[PDB]
């Protein structure tokens, strides 16, 4: 589980520069979002191809979901959350060993 | 159908970026057009290489064949609307398995 969690890259670019801010909604768009999870893998991960179509669907399945409304133009839109820039921070708004291991049962038999 | 509606790019582009305008007619060629389709699908969804050629005969089998007239250069041209830019948005201007469902073929199947 540890490092199936260390893999999911789109989860520490979330957890790391996403934050949900009432006080200043800043609406995004879904390919900006992509290109500022991009950005960010290529400078803090590794420099690699991104394609914005499947990012889509990987955005719309994590803990971000909740905050996809549709625009006007009836196109994928992160609502009321803030993409933080290089400096920008959150703001307001064991078993026993002792014998012969090889014959060790679970506690219930 | 569902799937093939979601694998057509030149109809989700035309959706997304592509709207009436006649208060402003601002007659495109062809050629801006399939450009803007290129860097549409560049941005949203894959870096990709695309023969403008294609796009050409597929935009004259879409849906805005009706605002594609012909101009005085012999050549089609997009009438009566408007390219939106990435910051442009819309302005004014089951059966019943009972028992044994093998044996399901009533008059209507």
């Amino acid at each position: 589980e540890a490092y199936r969690k260390s893999q999911d890259t789109l989860h520490r670019f979330i957890t790391e520069r996403v934050v949900e801010s009432p006080s200043a909604e800043t609406v995004y768009n879904l390919s900006e979002v992509v290109t500022a999870y991009a950005e960010w893998y290529n400078a803090n991960i590794n420099v690699k191809r991104h394609i914005a179509l499947e990012l889509s669907q990987e955005l719309e399945n994590s803990v971000l979901e909740k905050y996809l409304q549709w625009s006007p133009n009836k196109t994928r839109i992160l609502k009321g959350c803030r993409i933080l820039h290089k400096f920008e921070t959150l703001q307001p708004g064991i078993c026993e060993p002792k014998n012969k291991w090889w014959e060790w049962s679970p506690n219930p038999s």
